[PDB]
């Protein structure tokens, strides 16, 4: 009773259109490498390579439009959860300058119906911390939120 509406289909279409540029139902490592040159990146042909070989899934050596479909919706599934944690970590960065300290985490925590101590947030902060400046940037949030 669903998946993909003939809207989403067309506008799926429409994107494979841009590296399809031969209309053959495919495309090859040298149309998509065309695509990336018009972008202002010059890729070798073994990086290419590398990029067609992770979306080829019958391994023909090209990608058609199953494949791409497949390729789009992974993707952009992607791309939303990174938006949500991009959006947790602005809120939390109060001053916004890519770093949480031990009072921005304190003020959001209470917020949330929390009232930690300073020893609390600090003991938090530590076990996020990687890099020992005992603040929590974007990398460090990421992977404290995934799994601790
Ligand atoms: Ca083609
Ligand atoms: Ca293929
Ligand atoms: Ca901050
Ligand atoms: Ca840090």
């Amino acid at each position: 009773a669903e998946q993909l509406t003939e809207e989403q289909i067309a506008e799926f279409k429409e994107a494979f259109a841009l590296f399809d540029k031969d209309g053959d139902g495919t495309i090859t490592t040298k149309e998509l490498g065309t695509v990336m040159r018009s972008l202002g990146q010059n890729p070798t042909e073994a990086e290419l390579q590398d990029m067609i070989n992770e979306v080829d899934a019958d391994g023909n050596g090209t990608i058609d439009f199953p494949e791409f479909l497949s390729l789009m919706a992974r993707k952009m599934k992607e791309q939303d959860s990174e938006e949500e944690l991009i959006e947790a970590f602005k809120v939390f960065d109060r001053d916004g300058n890519g770093l949480i300290s031990a009072a921005e985490l304190r003020h959001v925590m209470t917020n949330l119906g929390e009232k930690l101590t300073d020893d609390e947030v600090d003991e938090m902060i530590r076990e996020a911390d990687i890099d020992g400046d005992g603040h929590i940037n974007y990398e460090e949030f990421v992977r404290m939120m995934v799994s601790k």
